[PDB]
């Protein structure tokens, strides 16, 4: 339902971090939980000192290529999820804690050779936004109906 | 139905050209318009080949605080707007143009001008705000079309 | 008490980007800052995003070159500093706000012809020290005294 | 006498960090600069690229299963040879002013997941601070105290 209204304006934010196609792929994945109703937290496992509940894409998230972790929090709870972006080659494996995983190949939804530029960056995007929906975002929704 | 979902971003892109409590207000005005299906095009009455389709706030558009001019490009096509917010003692009145939506906000009851540059601190009666600016600008437009298409 | 340990790797964490004497004399006042128990929160008069405690210098730190505004917290958290240094002709005007207020001649303490060179950048510097202490940090210190 | 500087040092290091031993040398290395030593370079013998500096001297992590560093006294004359030496998964520490040695587990202070990251590289450093401290830094103190 909700758009990806702001990725346009992350993106321009996130210009100097991002250096490889992982760094735009889990640009897009922050703005995709970011829009469903979580702020992000910080980096890593366990909770920094430089811990801020934000929108931003957290300080030091694209400080390694190999494996993005990444902590949210629903906007105006307490529910947590970690969210962890694996390199493995030329794809990417998503998985998500409150476990919802998903293997993305980056040359089928990233363009390295247009990095800089923001509307030649992500290709099938459309198709890129169901699939991290229904991968990884529809699981966690739905783990919450149940639980109540 | 919207949220207000990269209005942080947005901020935070537009921080160093955010000196007054106008700035702020038409801030948070921009991108209430842009989760409503428009695209920035650029500043003025004027189109002219420096408008570049974008949910960024367009180069110049604090240069008058005074009066904000900006044109907006809907998304989708080429539905087009103007909008007008005009600096009148402590107020700001908001007019928009595709006909005309007139709406006039109190800058004392919206804005924090002591944390000014403090994001979560910058705004004051956030969801009031969200409601008039819909009622006031979106859903006018928005009905008029309706009404012509 | 504290030494300036520090200030070299500081100065060298800055050189491509020092580019007048005025970042020289702010890159000294950091570390005096710095060692007198204070981490770098981030600059401007108001927090933002892109805070972070550390012992470097903020990011955007010397984009004003009339007006340096820094924020600082204790290591523990408990109080908070705003720093300002205000370029006035030759000089410049330090005020911290937890008002401590010193004025520094920049001719006395920095030279303008090598500020790449660390060793020649700085002058006059236990003089420079023993002012910023007694002018800024042991008043501050005593106003977290008083209460 | 803090260690105020560390994280400054580390980000100066860190492009040339590859392994965990070079961390647990760049840590060591400001505790031998806080404790009043400047680096002048390496091997057993001054080089062409000796310079007296906090900074970690050139070539200092050229080779990885064996940390030859020396240093001088700030504003003295006074020389300490500074051996760290690979063994395994463990580094033995010794300076030469013969004087003092100290062995560390690798596994106890560095973290290998989390290298390039700071606050994350080092693992019970108080600890590590004072087994230095009393280790290195104090036996050679000691020596400057008699004959």
């Amino acid at each position: 339902s909700s758009p990806m209204a702001g990725l346009e304006v992350l993106f321009a934010s996130a210009a100097p971090a991002i250096t490889c196609r992982q760094d735009a792929l889990v640009c897009f994945l922050h703005w995709e939980v970011v829009t469903h109703g979580y702020c992000g937290l910080g980096v890593g496992d366990q909770p920094g000192p430089n811990d801020k509940k934000s929108e931003l894409l957290p300080a030091g998230w694209n400080n390694n290529k190999d494996l993005y972790v990444l902590r949210y929090e629903y906007k105006d709870g307490s529910r947590k999820l970690l969210v962890k972006a694996i390199t493995v080659e030329s794809s990417m494996i998503l998985n998500v804690l409150e476990v919802a995983d998903l293997t993305l190949n980056l040359d089928d939804y990233i363009d390295a050779e247009h990095l800089g530029d923001f509307h030649r960056t992500y290709k099938n995007s459309e198709e890129l936004r169901s699939r991290i929906v229904s991968g990884i975002i529809t699981p966690i929704h739905e783990q919450w109906e149940k639980a109540n």
